[PDB]
């Protein structure tokens, strides 16, 4: 019963079934305790991964994913991992170990003050000096990861302190509280702001995408018929039965529905929107609009964006007092046919040029397949690239958390780690990761981590041998492309050398069989499918905002 | 004539080569610049190898390797790989994108303190807010990233700095100066306290393996015919004359015949001896013994370490004044016998499938001197750093700061681009190796002339074996295997495999005459790596 | 003319910013000129510390920022302390300062540092503008982070180009900092049901509890529940005279008083904005598994000693009042009654002067009461830091909501005199009454200038003993020897005169009632000399009370 046995005692009280993580000298006593009683390991491949990995949990789960690494590099390893958690609303605790306090300023192996690097980085950051501090310090971390916002927590361990033998006691798991609702008063003036709106449009954002906020949007979006939005990171709130009201995702471009949506509107309610998914200064221009903040804290106060009102509490409470009182919208004539037209507009953005030929397939053939190939209650994690905009526009999600998307860092390589995490949240169930044949190598080397846990993966790899997303934005800027173009690799050979299933897309009409192949395959399978790229740059043209223009 | 191009106007004149990177939003203003003019762009894999190769060159070359990557994700990539180099004294410049000056405070798309992160793991972590200040910033980072001791300076770029227009014209790359030798008296008390020492060793450190200080520290040892000992850092300053006096390398545990060595010793003269490589809380201990400080900057008092003279000033130079002065120590016969049983001790130090002493060995005897040769980090590290001889300057390069997992690969690859033409051999760990073997498509796509070595044992071994001796029991080391053959394939490179000990020798052969980027499989016993932290010897 | 100056006073307009503290400076002063044609009114203080204390007084008091603004360099290092006291204490404060240009921001040029990276630790938001559009955004998310629960300090640097930068750049609203829902009604209903089926239920009311609109609901609840409350010492102003009969004093700095014995018999314990900075729960809370309901606008620091039950997160009035309303009367035991009977005399006889008492000084425990009746409830009382703060905030009875200013959060010397000169601003035409050490007077009080420049009516009370004895007694009792405790005295008449002030002095203890009395009624800036006698200090950290009621209640 040494310090050691005090860290793995919090993660029994957390609950915590699983540890991702990656062995060290300096963090070795808390692996050691590991062995006796607490979450199974997860041994990783890279401590990137590893962070991944449990932001999925995270993201999933709703409870704190855990890492556990060592001290130096093994510690520094984690910094975009926790960044990107941090940064999109998702709860991961860090626990890392340290050089001796006695050695703790000196120019010794692997010291660094791990504090004070991921400072800047984490919503809490600390490094525990008494052995008797351990239990608190680490319950605090799962409180403050868990408590709205929810993000990334480090706690350091010098390895002196794990492996001092102690008689501290444990400290009781108490759960991170939720708030009521928001002010009544608040709620009311809200109320009477949409009944007297002209246009009433609600913008779902990041924190309105955890499945009890999506139940209770979706109960309030039936009742009132308001037209909604969707942040990428808020995928899953639209229902089939929703379509009508739907207006697709906002993010990247000005150049949708729904900013041209949001623009016509008088009266917005923002829920959970975190506005690092999509700017206020790229959706909220062109005359005065009436916004109404709700979220679980305050607003950041933008040029772009000064709430009329603010509803603070929690998400789905708040949501549920409105829609109680609540009434349906009837929509004037001329306000129904500026929904129709946008609908109209819509739809003809979801589809695939009349004057496209082409040797690969188009990434909206490959998005539509997909869809058609995958159950709605398969969740599919996405990495980031041009691949990701597509899938980010135009990949329907009709479940909470089926589609994860990185909206806060967009960091590379996050698809498969979230995949192998996700699958350990869902046992059982089949899970898909789409990615960039760039971004793949990030992170490909965990595939050897989904092998040895038998991981029911099938990753799909946009292949057009570059990194296109940065290359068109180069071309749109500089008109020539900078640093893009790289090496291609055998995708098939690749899987196969990690023992796992290796497919290939050879003409855009094996497409189809392809995917059902590898959703009915046994184990890991990676799937190469060429894309042409060719119509990518459309994706930043501002055609649709000037027909509209026109139009009004 | 925007901000953009005075970075890579600086660049120019700081005479940088290549450039290893990753263009993002942000930052592709400098990318657009670079193809006007500039140094070539490596684009590479993942930003922590790009760093890892930008902290190569930097050792190699002596001037600070450059990796230009972009903003939120892409600056948190270089973490690792920037404060292995500050560690390690080598040189790096990094350059990276960020937010507009006027959205720095905002919840938006890969926003974060640059430079508030990178504070704690540089010497010198800024961001520059005016587009005036950016080749004064630059410079100035060069200078400090090179300056004694050399380490990593970050320098963080808005975005709409960099794509601002100004009229600012550029700022001479002043060369970082050097300094002059040790006070002349320092140098003399020094002298004095080695010509009427019993038992003299020099212990050569980190910044004694550098090239010209090697030189200068190889004629100090002919003359004056010192037994020394290297640090892991510190390999190359052994030659093939000096045999007669090395006494092999310090680390990693106290049980080897240098701690010994050093502890009968009664005057040890450290040469740019950094204590990350070694403590001196292992060394330094079973009794008073004069401690003479060599170095560029001041000494760090340790309880085992409290220098009674410190000459700082250009190490080179200080060492040559030294050598200048200095006459033959005559050893009594105590001494001399101590200095022959340990040499012989030495040599005393040094299954169905091949020993690690055996891969090593076989390894150096296929390998030429001039030939650089990168090492990962693990217990197959240690088997190198300890026996694997290497006799020039900076062809025996190991992560003894850090200890970060998969620099071998990377380290190549930059060591291929500053000697072209040469082949570079890399050792790693079968843990180690993917950690960085993405990489080995930048490899292939530069059709790079680089051997790869992999240990093959299936386990973290460097930690096992210590978890062993502490616990008596494993924890969280085990994972599966793959196809290292047809890993190497699918990248379009060479894979070859040791199916038998007796192959290890044609196998490596086959590689170093291979063209392209080759990786070699070769399985290892490790039932022997327990011994390493053994205390027999001392004892 | 428009220009980056401008938008910052025209952020301090919209907030509604009456007064700005502040010295000037090269780096700052395109501000200072643009406040010369619009904007708050300037206070000159004679020390950024000061600047900094004042704006603190202006926000506790408001419950709106303070506003503080100094230049580059050693103006902005000057804001250290005063932040971190404003910042760990609940009192909302914006700070604004000046720096170097961008463009020489990294030299080692005149008043260069890193003004963010040295307030971060220190303050909950520390920001520097970098262009100059993003001053509006910045400023008015600094008054708003200030303001949130819980309040704090903000601080916000402006490099002299930024400032004297040119710009169009429109006005942002001054977005109020919106207030919380009451906290989950299933999670107050579990309250009051743990409440009602308590043996001995005890409110413990914390720094968020002292507050006005707190203080409002407290009573409510504690008329109707009839519970035994506790004080901090910044929840001075809770008790009303109509609870002292369920009033046991204020807990703090050492575990002798009735109110940790009460808490120690307590079995449900209700704490309401309870920031532990003021007294410690591994200090109160121990001997015996209690039942911990922690009410605040924020999450609780779980700490060995702190676990809460339950945990009521919600607008600490709003909150209350949910449970005022379906909360009843609660009717204690035989046994129970009997304790808070005990514990109510043991409370009455700490608070007299000792029976073998004679002195040719004051006695501490009279200065208190002498100066309570000389002194009407509305009346402002500011307390410095040292040994007669503890007689002070232990028994100096406070009657209503912000009359009793006390530093428990970082005990910053210094902090009477300028607080008593911004709560002289925030109550114009009203007395203020100061106490200080002589010690922890000069600390701040060249701010005296300040005062008798505004002619703020200000009545500074200094307890002279000639020593650090707060220091000293605490040597004593762990060295058994003092060290560097020791100065030498001043003629406080004719420092408050030098400055232009009012100077009297108590040289005999009957006398005491009589100098208060004139300096209640003079005219302007006044300062009172009166000598104590602290041979008794020790006493209070005393463990006797612990140990009576230890024999007491094992009989
Ligand atoms: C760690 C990191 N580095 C750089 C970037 C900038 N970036 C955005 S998209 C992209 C390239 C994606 O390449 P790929 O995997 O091939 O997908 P594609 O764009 O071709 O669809 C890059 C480098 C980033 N988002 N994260
Ligand atoms: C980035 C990083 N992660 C973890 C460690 C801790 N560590 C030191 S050696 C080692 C395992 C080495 O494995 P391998 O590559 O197979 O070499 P081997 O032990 O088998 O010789 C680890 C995980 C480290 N030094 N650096
Ligand atoms: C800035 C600061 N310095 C030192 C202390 C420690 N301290 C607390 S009380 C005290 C001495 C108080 O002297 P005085 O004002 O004369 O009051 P007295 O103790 O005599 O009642 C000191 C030094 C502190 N709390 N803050
Ligand atoms: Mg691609
Ligand atoms: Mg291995
Ligand atoms: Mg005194």
């Amino acid at each position: 019963n040494r310090g050691a046995e005090l860290v793995v005692d919090c993660l029994v009280e957390q609950g915590v079934t699983h540890v991702f993580g990656i062995p060290g000298a300096k963090i070795d006593a808390v692996f050691d305790a590991l062995q006796d009683k607490g979450p199974e390991i997860i041994v990783a491949r890279h401590e990137q991964n590893a962070a991944f990995m449990a932001q999925a949990v995270g993201r999933l789960t709703g409870k704190p994913g855990v890492v556990l690494v060592t001290s130096g590099p093994g510690a520094s390893n984690l910094a975009t991992g926790l960044l990107t958690a941090n940064t999109e609303g998702d709860p991961v605790v860090a626990l890392a170990g340290n050089v001796i306090r006695a050695d703790r300023l000196k120019r010794t192996h692997q010291s660094l003050d791990n504090a004070a690097l991921f400072q800047p980085i984490t919503k809490y950051s600390v490094e525990v000096q008494d052995v008797k501090n351990i239990p608190e310090a680490v319950t605090n971390a799962f409180r403050i990861a868990s408590a709205g916002q929810a993000g990334a927590a480090f706690v350091s361990f010098p390895q002196d302190v794990v492996n001092e033998v102690t008689n501290t006691k444990n400290v009781r798991a108490v759960a991170a509280p939720k708030l009521g609702p928001a002010a009544d008063d608040a709620i009311s003036a809200a109320i009477a702001k949409i009944q007297t709106a002209k246009l009433p449009v609600v913008l779902v954002g990041m924190k309105g995408g955890r499945p009890e906020a999506i139940k209770a949007v979706r109960k309030l979006l039936k009742k009132v018929q308001l037209p909604f939005v969707e942040t990428y990171q808020a995928a899953g709130t639209l229902s089939r039965d929703l379509e009508d009201q739907y207006f697709g995702r906002i993010g990247l471009f000005r150049n949708q529905p729904g900013d041209l949506l949001l623009e016509q509107a008088d009266v917005v309610l923002t829920i959970g929107y975190d506005p690092i998914e999509y700017d206020p200064k790229f959706w909220n221009i062109n005359g005065d609009r009436t916004i109404i903040h709700l979220d679980e804290i305050i607003a950041d106060i933008d040029h772009a964006y000064q709430p009329d009102l603010e509803l603070i509490g929690d998400i789905p409470s708040t949501i549920n007092h409105i829609e109680h009182d609540a009434v349906k919208v009837e929509f004037a004539e001329r306000e129904q046919k500026i929904l129709s037209d946008l609908k109209q507009y819509m739809h003809e953005g979801e589809q695939v040029p009349a004057d496209w030929k082409s040797d690969r397939a188009h990434p909206l053939e490959i998005v539509k397949e997909l869809r058609n190939a995958v159950d709605d209650h398969v969740t599919v994690t996405c990495d980031i690239g041009s691949h990701a905009i597509w899938m980010s526009r135009y990949f329907r999600s009709y479940e909470p958390l089926t589609l994860m998307i990185s909206n806060g860092m967009q960091t590379l390589g996050v698809a498969l780690p979230w995949a192998i995490g996700a699958s350990l949240v869902k046992p059982g169930e089949k899970v898909v990761s789409v990615s960039g044949d760039g971004g793949f190598l990030f992170s490909a080397m965990e595939l050897e981590t989904a092998v040895r846990l038998k991981a029911p993966i099938v990753h799909i790899v946009w292949n057009d041998s570059t990194y296109d997303m940065v290359a068109f934005q180069q071309l749109k800027k500089y008109n020539r492309t900078s640093a893009v173009d790289f090496g291609n690799i055998d995708i098939v050979k690749y899987a196969e050398s990690f023992g796992a299933t290796g497919l290939r897309v050879e003409s855009p009409d094996q497409l189809a069989d392809v995917l059902r192949q590898g959703m009915n395959a046994e184990g890991p399978v990676i799937i190469d499918v060429p894309v042409d790229y060719s119509d990518n740059i459309n994706l930043a043209s501002d055609k649709l905002p000037k027909e509209f223009g026109e139009l009004m």
